[PDB]
């Protein structure tokens, strides 16, 4: 009973597992009421871990922001973080790109722990790597991380967006010089979202979808909350977030993406449900006595949490955050 990768001779398959946007450490409504998303995110995830061995992946994708905070990061989240990293690598080979993160030391550690282990990959910068994944299929990934270089923070409008466009056109060049397969990962946002509102904000990096290279076999984004099928040549999946992490997720399906990759059959996805604690707001003129009758009777049997938004005061609120513990906004 070895543990390391298998070789299959003619291997012309690849099953992906790919989640983002873990947003291990957040706290949420820290302004109305503080709760603590740690349990919900920890049950969420071990769902998708679950499933990885499940369905046996052959290459798990990481992307978006895995950590909420970007330069601050408490000890409980990193722990989760190198925790769920490990159990991942214990399914099947890894490959993080990771957000933002102001840290110039994560880019050492990156490479470090990239070169002393065969079943992680780190890509921090624009240069294509190629990896090994759980059958021994061989995948040249071709990374589009957020800009540095203090192009983000200063740039003309005119050479950014070409110098964006020269980036992504090297990458399709680069994605021809592919043996078997080639995954695109992004961390931006798709020019002209339908209708992801809210983000970041936040720096945003705009790019067309067409400037995607077409010749990739898989494009995987993050930076996003919601679940989004950009298109289906080549196959563009924003998973989204594993739980909700506001109010402006309320009508969202939150889980990880499982793709397979056949060399002569289009790519096809299921989509894995993480079943997080929903959400609900409330609307109201005036808090009166008939708000009242409402927002009591629904928040008595709802296993998620609660946001109540009224327009104009009308007398001394009740306590309804002390006798409701679903309410966790009024505003
Ligand atoms: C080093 C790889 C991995 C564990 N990782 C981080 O440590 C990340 C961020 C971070 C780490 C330490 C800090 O003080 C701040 C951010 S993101 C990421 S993936
Ligand atoms: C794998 C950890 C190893 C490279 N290491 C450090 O990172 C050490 C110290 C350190 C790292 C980051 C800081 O911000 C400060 C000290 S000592 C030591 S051995
Ligand atoms: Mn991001
Ligand atoms: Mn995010």
């Amino acid at each position: 009973i070895h543990h390391h990768h298998h070789h299959v001779i003619n291997l012309k398959e690849l099953k992906i597992l790919h989640t983002s946007d873990w947003h291990l450490g957040v706290t949420s409504w820290t302004s109305s009421r503080p709760v603590d998303r740690r349990e919900e995110l920890k049950k969420a995830l071990d769902k998708v871990v679950e499933e990885a061995e499940k369905r046996e992946v052959d290459l798990i994708l990481l992307t978006g922001d895995l950590l909420h905070s970007r330069n601050n990061p408490s000890v409980v989240a990193l722990h989760d973080l190198l925790d769920y990293l490990k159990r991942m690598m214990r399914t099947a080979p890894v490959v993080v790109l990771p957000g933002n993160h102001d840290w110039k030391g994560l880019k050492l550690f990156g490479n470090f722990v990239t070169s002393i282990s065969s079943d992680i990959t780190f890509v921090m910068s624009f240069e294509p790597v190629d990896v090994e994944a759980k059958r021994g299929q061989k995948v040249r990934i071709l990374p589009f991380p957020y800009p540095d270089e203090s192009e983000a923070l200063r740039k003309n409008e005119g050479d950014f967006r070409f110098f964006l466009e020269s980036r992504l056109n090297k990458l399709y060049e680069e994605a021809l010089k592919k043996e078997d397969f080639a995954i695109f990962m992004g961390h931006f946002t798709v020019e002209g979202l339908a209708g992801y509102a809210g983000i970041e904000q936040g720096r945003e990096i705009i790019i067309n979808r067409a400037l995607i290279p077409s010749v990739v076999d898989y494009a995987a984004l993050g930076h996003i909350h919601s679940f989004r099928e950009i298109q289906k040549q080549p196959l563009t999946i924003y998973p989204g977030s594993l739980i909700r992490i506001d109010f402006g997720e309320e009508a969202d399906e939150k889980g990880a993406v499982f793709v397979e990759l056949k060399r002569g059959e289009p790519p096809r996805y299921e989509r894995i449900d993480a079943s997080p604690l929903p959400l609900k707001t409330l609307y109201y003129k005036k808090i009166d006595t008939s708000a009242l009758k409402s927002i009591r009777d629904f928040c008595r049997n709802f296993p998620g949490y609660v946001r109540v938004v009224y327009e104009e005061d009308s007398g001394i609120l009740p306590d309804l955050m002390g006798e409701i513990d679903n309410l966790v906004k009024i505003e």
